């Protein structure tokens, strides 16, 4: 799996660059994120937690290995009711949170290879990917605990 980092860190409270185009490199980065984020403890990771300042970010809310999720730049569009989840992610310590998120959310994103899509999820999936994308962009979810 890859170098994950705890908090605090610098990575994980810093910002990422978006890109515009894709390849078979975030694939590649996106696969080594099932690898760990699977591997230890979480549904869903953020490209900001091993080493890295670019978009990409992957799912697994299902039970087999099913419905292995994949985000690059998912930009948000909707956000639809505000719930939260009882749960931790990753590089997160000791305590888990109850962190007040948003509940459904329709984004566009670009895939493992660099394809466009418009995905929208509901009440956890949903938490997942806002979760990481407060990581994207320099918060852990330590704000709403601390
Ligand atoms: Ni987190």
């Amino acid at each position: 799996v890859l170098q994950v980092l705890h908090i605090p860190d610098e990575r994980l409270r810093k910002v990422a660059k978006p890109v515009e185009e894709v390849n078979a490199e975030i694939q590649r980065i996106v696969d080594d994120m099932f690898e760990t984020m699977y591997a230890e403890e979480g549904i869903g990771l953020a490209a900001t937690q091993v080493d890295i300042h670019q978009r990409i970010i992957v799912i697994d809310v299902s039970e087999n290995r099913d419905e292995r999720l994949v985000l690059i730049n998912p930009e948000l569009l909707e956000k639809s009711g505000e719930t939260g989840i009882e749960e931790g992610c990753l590089s997160i310590p000791e305590q888990r949170a109850l962190v007040p998120r948003a509940e459904k959310v329709k984004i566009r994103a670009l895939d493992r290879d660099g394809k466009p899509f418009e995905l929208e999820a509901d009440g956890l999936l949903a938490i997942c990917i806002q979760h990481e994308m407060d990581h994207l962009v320099g918060k852990l979810f330590m704000d709403y605990l601390s």
